[PDB]
């Protein structure tokens, strides 16, 4: 679980995304694996605007942080899941660490900010579900 809060709208994993998410709906997308809803209160994340492929993420099954050398953006051929059948996601970023299913959603950053959230990972890799182009969060 997780999420990322800024101004009035609230990022998570669409496949964890609720019926409040699903009823204050902005954005989503199914091959992203992104769901964006709307809040009343304010939220004070910071959403990074750069190509880092270098943070640290935060692994929930390991209740730490990691530093991570990341992948850009691209399309991915993801497993068949529970949520999902096989595909291709898009704006995936991997990096060598450990997840497991419980981690979606836990927050990669650089020194710019918030670059994304745990969606994708096994045999011993970690997916990031990338956030830096939605420059619309900003505004
Ligand atoms: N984006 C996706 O298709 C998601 C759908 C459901 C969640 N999902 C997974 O369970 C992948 C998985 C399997 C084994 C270890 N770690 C992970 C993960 F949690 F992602 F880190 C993929
Ligand atoms: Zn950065």
């Amino acid at each position: 679980s997780g999420a990322i809060y800024v101004g009035n709208y609230r990022v998570v994993n669409r496949h964890l995304a609720t019926h409040n998410d699903w009823a204050n709906l902005v954005w989503e997308d199914s091959s992203r694996d992104l769901l964006v809803s709307s809040t009343t209160a304010q939220g004070c994340d910071t959403i990074a605007r750069c190509d880092c492929q270098t943070g640290v993420y935060y692994c929930s099954s390991r209740r730490k942080h990691y530093p991570v050398s990341f992948s850009k953006p691209s399309l991915i051929f993801v497993e068949a899941s529970e949520y999902y059948p096989a595909r291709y996601q898009s704006h995936l970023m991997l990096a060598v660490g450990h997840s497991e299913p419980g981690d979606c959603g836990g927050i990669l950053r650089c020194q710019h900010g918030v670059v994304g959230i745990v969606s994708t990972g096994g045999n011993g890799l970690v997916g990031f579900a990338d956030v830096r182009d939605l420059l619309w969060l900003d505004e």
